């Protein structure tokens, strides 16, 4: 019940709601049905326009015109936005030279510069250069200010999981919003963008900015507008705000606009009829510049313009029915779209089976433009697995494509020229990101980044201290003047054993063989110096890892790489080594085939046995460090040692073998040197986080040797390729992937063919942040380089995305 009798008389657009059943006056009134009788008549006035025009300059005060042109408006702070430009002779912003902006110029009374989130429904990050002619406004912004080429959402590439991920740092597993549309277990309760559900605040975790500054002690607009406030409005109710007495003026707002998105639905990304939405969006941005600059405040407030996702084509044609794949499709309910979720119509029926119904999509046909996915299986890069809201089966769909159940669905609801929602890291989904004032750099691109960042810059842009989030903060100061946050390392917690020759051969008896029984003072003194470290400064090119648990490990130097060996796993977290531009390629001769040979440094007690491999039919074994790439015959014995000896699938291992053998060297040549660590990873809960012992749901049999689920590589080389990778003195370059270790290789539908056809596609689907790793692994990489720590962190974060220009 709302008791609609009250009244809006001073009232408009008040920042504290009021609550029910009273009425109220709130920009999110009307999508309540809440709003007080007189709402309309006094905060939604029209009465002659958005513009003043050449004889409304001086005109007497008239209280129903939506803005005005009378001597004291700028006084009321409700003038309309080109007044000045209009009865003053002064320029429009947009006109206007840009010059630096080196300090903050406010207003006396002001306690900070205040920020403004400009947030643009839709906006293709390609819009920038082709709609360039037609946006003058935004152009400005961009080239004056700080830029990207593009932003990446996360996925899915949807509104409420994008603006949540923007207003929270957080992944939308972790703040709950993992879909537009939502079905939650536990409440027995759903989600949808039409209807009143949405609005219940238990759906909504994390803390949001406009909570982090409240708690803190900083004001907020209320960032949400009802969808019939148009936008003109929206411009002129900030303005209003920000003329406020000290004590009572926001210091943070937000902009929000259906448009580009809207037109994009109907038209394609780039349909004719997409010009005009984008030279109104520009207009706005205009109107906004103009009124800050009436109020003297536009050398003063911190401007953000920001996409939620961009937009591809999609159309009627271009969709999948799982009718022509599956039977007993009315036993299941489908989330469609640009991507699959499905569960169980009914947790009712017992002979329902996720088993079967993956295999029965599963390469079905030759040309399938969906892949379906447990979601503990998808990339790790998409974090999209750890919450209930998240469905058992996903379907990864095609850029340009549609799934639905049945083809009924799709007529009975062509409408569509465009969407979006597919993989984050495809182009069309890229998005923008502008930065515009006195605590934004000047002139200045910046790279790519990842929206998951924003957050915590929000905050320094604010005088914050932000909530923790998924954000790796400082790796976005190279966008700040000042205002940077100042990170430090992690303490290493666990220091490593230097262990030396301890043990006798016959004391190991873990029934593997070795043809290792072949017989010099020069080279005595040399293998014993390698095995102190004589070549660590080749392998080990930024540091050891910092291990930041509680754990016992060992670290074991070698002539061709060096590891750290964990005495708790029985196999090494990483392994490090190099190799240059001139290095060649080896084979595994014939009598070292299935040597495995007993490591003199390490226990008994503490290593794997080949009996193990042995008595498991499923699980076989590999090397982290590559018996192809050894530098002698006689470092060759090394790659053969039970601690470089981690499990893997056969299925694994036809992966693993050519990225050893074959891919590495060839990103040498390509890179001039590359060095490598690479490593196992455990997360059998699928939270992106290293799994301590007890979480491990699998060990081959008979023993406690632990099943790595995933395998990492950090490639690391210079960003200059003139110089190689072991002498470098500039940036550095990187790129990692995260592989699933899995028995099969159903993921792949040419892996019947030869390595060199599927291989490569797959390393490039799970590419990965250094950064995604270090949670996996628990691990802090490039602890010792010339660089500074900044740009350290902006280097882990980086993804390398395979796609074109
Ligand atoms: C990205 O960044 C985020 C944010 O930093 C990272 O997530 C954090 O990770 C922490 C570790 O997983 C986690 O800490 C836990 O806190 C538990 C209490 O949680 C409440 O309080 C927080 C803080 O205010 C709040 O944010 C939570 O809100 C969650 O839950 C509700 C729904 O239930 C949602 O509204 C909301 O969206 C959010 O859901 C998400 O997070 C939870 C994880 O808590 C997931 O379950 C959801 O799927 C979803 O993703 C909560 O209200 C606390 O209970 C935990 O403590 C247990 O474990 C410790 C280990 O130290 C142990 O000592 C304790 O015994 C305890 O175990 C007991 O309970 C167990 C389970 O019932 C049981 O098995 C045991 O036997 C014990 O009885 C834990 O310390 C922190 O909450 C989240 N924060 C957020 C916001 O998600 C994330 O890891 C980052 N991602 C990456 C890849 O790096
Ligand atoms: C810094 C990000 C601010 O976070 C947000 N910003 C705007 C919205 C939002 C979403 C949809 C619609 C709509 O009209 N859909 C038809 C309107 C709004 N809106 O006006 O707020 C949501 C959120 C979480
Ligand atoms: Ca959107
Ligand atoms: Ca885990
Ligand atoms: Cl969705
Ligand atoms: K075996
Ligand atoms: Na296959
Ligand atoms: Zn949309």
């Amino acid at each position: 019940w709302t008791a609609t009798s009250g009244s809006c008389k001073g009232r408009c657009f008040e920042l504290q709601e009021v609550g029910p059943p009273d009425c109220r006056c709130d920009n999110l009134c009307k999508s309540y049905s809440s709003c007080c009788h007189d709402f309309d008549e006094l905060c939604l006035k029209t009465a002659r326009g958005w513009e003043c025009t050449k004889d409304r300059c001086g005109e007497v005060r008239n209280e129903e015109n939506a803005c005005h042109c009378s001597e004291d408006c700028l006084s009321r702070g409700d003038c309309c936005t080109n007044y000045q430009v209009v009865c003053k002779g002064e320029s429009h912003w947009v006109d206007d030279d840009c010059e630096e902006i080196k300090v903050p110029e406010c207003p006396a009374g002001f306690v900070r510069p205040p920020l403004i989130i400009f947030s643009v429904d839709g906006f293709r990050a390609s819009y920038m250069k082709k709609g360039s002619k037609v946006m003058p406004n935004i152009e400005k912004l961009r080239s004056c200010g700080t830029h990207a080429p593009y932003m990446r959402p996360v996925y899915p590439t949807k509104t409420f999981p994008n603006l949540y991920t923007l207003a929270t740092g957080l992944y939308p597993e972790s703040h709950g919003i993992v879909g537009n549309s939502m079905y939650d277990p536990v409440f027995d309760a759903s989600f949808h963008l039409r209807g009143r559900e949405k609005f219940n605040h238990r759906w909504w975790g994390g803390q949001p900015l406009w909570i982090t500054a409240t708690k803190q002690g900083v004001r907020a607009g209320t960032f949400f507008w009802s969808v019939s406030i148009p936008h003109e409005r929206r411009i002129l109710t900030i303005l209003q705000w920000l003329s406020l007495p000290d004590n009572e003026r926001p210091s943070v707002y937000a902009f929000y606009s259906e448009q580009p998105d809207f037109s994009g639905h109907k038209y394609g990304p780039f349909g004719p009829e997409m010009t005009n939405p984008l030279r109104e969006i520009d207009k706005t941005v205009g109107q906004l510049m103009d009124g800050l600059k009436q109020l003297r405040l536009h050398r003063c407030v911190n401007v953000i313009f920001v996409g939620d996702h961009g937009m591809e084509d999609v159309t009627c044609d271009r969709t999948e029915f799982l009718s022509n794949y599956l039977t007993n499709v009315d036993d299941i309910t489908l989330v469609p779209g640009t991507l699959g979720r499905i569960r169980a119509k009914s947790i009712n029926n017992s002979k329902y089976d996720p088993k079967t119904i993956i295999a029965a999509l599963t390469c079905k046909k030759p040309d399938q433009h969906f892949k379906p996915y447990m979601k503990q299986h998808l990339p790790k890069r998409l974090h999209y697995a750890n919450n209930r809201r998240i469905e058992d089966i996903h379907l990864l769909v095609d850029r340009r494509w549609h799934v639905a159940r049945k083809p009924l669905d799709v007529y009975k609801k062509c409408f569509f020229q465009g969407d979006h929602g597919f993989d984050n890291k495809v182009n069309s989904m890229q998005t923008v990101f502008v930065g515009y004032g006195p605590t934004f750099k000047y002139r200045t691109k910046v790279p790519p980044f990842e929206n998951i960042e924003l957050y915590n810059v929000m905050c320094d842009l604010l005088g914050l201290k932000p909530a923790p989030n998924n954000g790796t903060h400082g790796s976005l100061n190279h966008l700040l003047r000042t205002n940077t946050f100042r990170p430090t390392m992690p303490d290493e917690v666990s220091r490593p054993n230097y262990p030396g020759i301890m043990y006798l051969q016959s004391e190991f008896d873990l029934g593997c063989t070795c043809d290792d029984k072949v017989e010099n003072k020069l080279e005595e003194l040399n293998k014993r110096l390698h095995t102190k470290g004589s070549t660590k400064e080749r392998h080990l090119l930024y540091g050891r890892p910092a291990v930041l648990y509680r754990t016992s490990y060992d670290i074991l130097y070698h002539t061709d790489f060096e590891s750290g060996y964990s005495e708790i796993f029985l196999m090494p977290l990483w392994t490090s080594y190099t190799i240059s531009k001139q290095a060649e390629v080896s084979s595994i001769p014939e009598h070292l085939t299935n040597c495995v040979r007993p490591d003199v440094r390490v226990s008994p007690g503490f290593s794997q046995n080949c009996l193990a491999y042995k008595n498991d039919k499923q699980m076989s074994y590999g090397f982290l460090f590559p018996p192809y790439l050894s530098s002698s015959p006689e470092a060759k014995y090394d790659a053969f040692l039970v601690t470089n000896m981690v499990p893997m699938y056969p299925a694994f291992k036809r992966v693993w073998a050519y990225f050893q053998r074959v891919l590495v060297k060839k990103y040498a040549s390509e890179r001039n040197g590359v060095n490598v660590i690479s490593g196992p990873i455990f997360d059998y809960n699928y939270d992106g986080l290293r799994d301590t012992e007890d979480e491990i749901k699998q060990y081959v049999e008979g023993s406690s040797i632990p099943v790595p689920t995933h395998y990492y590589s950090i490639i690391t080389s210079c960003l200059d390729f003139t110089q190689p990778a072991d002498k470098c003195d500039g940036p550095l370059s990187v790129s990692s992937f995260i592989l699933p270790h899995r028995p099969d290789n159903d993921e792949s539908c040419n892996s019947s063919e030869d390595e060199s056809k599927w291989v490569e596609e797959l390393m490039k689907m799970h590419t990965a942040r250094v950064r995604d790793i270090e949670h996996l692994t628990g691990l802090d990489f490039y602890r010792k380089t010339s660089r500074s720590y900044s740009e350290i962190l902006t280097l882990k974060t980086y993804l390398h995305t395979y796609e074109s220009e």
